């Protein structure tokens, strides 16, 4: 045989490069996944992740209460969370002076949000409804457009010059930063075959039932990077502006 890494007869080499290229290109086909992640950062350094994976379109919608530390995974809060005092905190966030809490500031409120989409999203389709604490997009229902198109604010997460994902990050450092949150994106479709046309619309309806959700709170950004992002070949941007993910297109 020819010698490895010296000719066009390195079939092991050509097959490795096609295997990676096929994964990149399948994800971008109308048969592939589109994915969204919401990360909520708490003052104790822990991070809640909500992930949704689906064909054609994908999104996540959470209340003010559901984004607070210990709502999901309350069994981790035993001796650190006063669940009753946190009910009173909620009454004082819904209406000024409406509750009887024993804290000025709940350490369970998120300090920041990162939204990440898979590289299979079309960024011009991204929509976000960032509501007040009683789930109203813009002050009163009567004057609310139900979303903002925020694609222009998304940064490219890059590895080896390939786009591996898209990031929108915003801090909630002020006492008045009390939010509900929904986000939504559509899978790329550079074709003129509308996946929602009469021929395929019931498959999009089935995609709504088939979407898979994941929810977990990690104790540290390091634990998130090591045991969630890296093992699953997911894109990520850390507090130091360091990019994570795997470049696949035309690569060994
Ligand atoms: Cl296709």
């Amino acid at each position: 045989a020819d010698v490895a890494g010296t000719s066009n007869r390195d079939f092991r080499g050509r097959e490795q490069r096609l295997f990676n290229s096929e994964q990149y290109n399948y994800n971008n086909s109308l048969n592939g996944e589109v994915s969204v992640w919401v990360y909520a950062y708490y003052s104790d350094g822990s991070v809640l992740v909500i992930n949704k994976n689906s064909q054609y379109k994908v999104g996540i919608s959470e209340t003010f209460k559901a984004l607070k530390e210990y709502y999901y995974d309350p069994e981790t809060g035993t001796w650190y969370n006063d669940s009753y005092d946190e009910y009173e905190v909620n009454q004082s966030i819904y209406y000024p002076n409406g509750g009887d809490a024993r804290k000025f500031h709940s350490n369970a409120k998120p300090r920041a949000i990162q939204i990440i989409f898979s590289p299979s999203v079309n960024v011009r389709t991204i929509k976000m409804a960032k509501g007040n604490a009683v789930s109203v997009p813009d002050e009163y229902l009567q004057r609310s457009h139900p979303w903002e198109a925020t694609g222009i604010k998304y940064r490219k997460i890059k590895r080896d010059g390939e786009i591996v994902g898209y990031s929108h990050y915003f801090e909630l450092p002020h006492e008045y930063n009390s939010i509900s949150l929904a986000v939504s994106g559509v899978h790329k479709n550079p074709s003129s075959y509308n996946v929602g046309s009469a021929h395929n619309v019931m498959d999009v309806f089935q995609s709504c039932d088939l979407a898979l959700r994941f929810c977990n709170r990690y104790w540290a950004e390091l634990e998130l990077v090591n045991h969630y992002i890296s093992p699953n070949a997911y894109p990520y941007l850390d507090i130091n502006n360091h990019s994570y993910g795997v470049a696949l297109s035309n690569r060994q």
